[PDB]
């Protein structure tokens, strides 16, 4: 009977009905946003759910006994694991993100299909040759974050009051989200050299992630 | 006949004909900006108006005799006619927006001057080689307003109290503009681990969208 | 007496002591800033200054002996002369942007040191590749700001009110300084689809100069 | 005795302890940023500190005995130098930056590990190729600010008041940071033209800054 699955597993038929199902759970969800549509039709699409969630298990289950020790061992099937088991604990205790973090599994749409599955390769491949820049950068912001909440964070602690704030704020400098008007003017007003941490703070990081980009451009 | 308006039509002086009434109307349409200038000589350009937009059915009707199926096979005929034809469509009735919308005839200037052609098909051009990161955001940005509505819509319905709020809020985080002061730090006032989900979202679709640059810089 | 003042001019010592001048009259202008020194030494800097004046239409004079018509074809020439009569217009008279347009001259330590020229032109060169695209953005943001006066400047006169406006508040968009919460979001509040006007303005406008940036990247 | 400390020092287990002490220090400074952590166990750390930072200087002393004119010929020998040195200065007295600049002695980690010296290395080698455009640029700036100074501060002394203050404000319109919101439509309700001083300041810094950029994508 092994041989009988696999033949059904690696069948055409099989993905693409799988495929099929995921686009239709997408669209289901995105209708299960609609406080409406749920007073209507929820109960249809409650059922739908624990459906889908079943023919999953069913489906990785089926495609692991045609694997075996190969599936424990692909990115992509380990994901679709992982997605799933999400997805079957309990709708209740513990926290109720896992009640959210069940639309994770649209990203199956991204696994079930090649291009898709190119794209994600071909993006994620360049990270590798980033982790150099990664370890100086969470270094360099892990010195400063430390710097500013000793320096900040008496006057300041909204911002700078604990190592993770700064860490946050330093994030948010970084993207030069209101950087001036909202933090360092307003530092200044206290601490009138403040701009002497800051602007080294924003050239160094934007420097460094301007070669970050250019790094991937040579690649 | 057929040869004789073949003669008119494919002539220098008709093409330079249609350009010089395009940028006629251009300057025509900016003085239609102009409360004063309408005071005075509105009924001039109301007229002037009709005129030219007859003359360019006219062109158009010409056009197609000339071209037949050559023409409805044209990226830059069809443009024109659909351009002109949204002129055609009553001073009155339905929405207003065609009223405004006429102003997208001055478009014809790219479509009726080669280099401008040339710019527009070398950017176009660059389109098909990014469907596939297309794909991939939207269909990120789609499971994430979807988690996002249900995560902070009800405390938060300005910005994700609807699937589309959710995806305009995200598009926005994703222009980094003012997504720290104005968004995340609200959100974190009643969901502190919020930042959990945003920042994150922001490596991402930041990382992609860097990619998506170098992609064209080599393509 | 001609090659006497060409070899006066074209004399290493003369250059170098033009520069000696550009970079003591710039250091003079940095100290014209401050209230206090103005009441302490400002009679000093403004005879300092009217004298610099006179040794740099002197050097243009003999600049241009020593070169006739092959002056008034140079680039950094003409620049240094049309530079040099901003500073010739008396201390009065006018528009008074004339007396502080002065420290245009500075710009001669770029005019007047190699190197800097190079740079320069380095970039500048970079400008004509660019024009197709320029040329195509500017019939763009004619197009929509047109287009914003007449959708949104009964209501948001500010913002849009009059042609100027619009081509203003449209470059604000498209440097993405707060568009969403300092525009599009109120001008939702009262044209719910207005986000249908500005996202693709975002998006086209970003693309192409996404494509700007890949081109000089390439020439 | 010398060659035996040379061999101690350059031993592989030397490296490595030092090593081994900058990353419990480092993880010794982020804890010495939670007050409730110091009241436990901060005389743990204070003595924790002093001891790391005078097994730095014997090493520091070592180090120059087997190195001697070659250590201080060395740019990651007299990094370490000067920020142990900083680390010397007593907890108290002139500035109390000193106390927080100790912190800096993290970027030891940098310095006593290859691959991020490599990556520093590649980092700071692009430096060089940029100077003339930063010239370029610091001159621009200076120009700019004297000039703002002179037609902004009257009126807008907070950001425009100084050669100083203009200069930071300055910086930020180039960050893009709040400029037409936060800046430039305030000063135009006074100085309705200073959109001529600021759409160029911000075209110019803009466009210099994509060649520095695309300049680093060829070197
Ligand atoms: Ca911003
Ligand atoms: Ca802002
Ligand atoms: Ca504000």
């Amino acid at each position: 009977m092994y041989l009988r699955i696999t033949n059904i597993v690696e069948s055409s038929f099989f993905t693409k009905f799988i495929i099929y199902l995921i686009v239709l759970n997408g669209i289901t969800m995105g209708l299960e946003t609609s406080k409406t549509f749920m007073q209507s039709f929820g109960v249809y699409t409650t059922l739908f759910n624990q459906i889908v969630i079943t023919i999953f298990t069913i489906e990785i289950i089926l495609r692991i006994y045609v694997h075996r020790i190969s599936f424990f061992k692909d990115p992509w099937s380990l994901f679709d694991f992982f997605v799933v088991a999400i997805s079957l604990v309990p709708t209740s205790s513990g926290f109720e993100i896992l009640r959210v973090l069940r639309v994770l599994r649209l990203f199956r749409l991204v696994t079930a299909v090649p291009q898709m599955r190119k794209i994600v390769s071909a993006l994620i491949s360049v990270i590798p040759g980033m982790l150099s820049v990664i370890a100086l950068m969470t270094l360099f912001f892990y010195i400063f974050a430390i710097m500013a909440t000793q320096l900040f964070g008496e006057r300041f602690p909204e911002w700078f009051g604990t190592l993770g704030e700064s860490f946050y704020t330093l994030f948010q400098v970084m993207t030069l989200e209101d950087w001036s008007m909202g933090i360092v003017r307003p530092l200044m007003e206290v601490y009138p050299y403040a701009w002497v941490f800051f602007i080294p703070f924003i050239f160094v990081v934007t420097f460094v992630m301007i070669n970050l980009v250019v790094a991937i451009c040579v690649d």
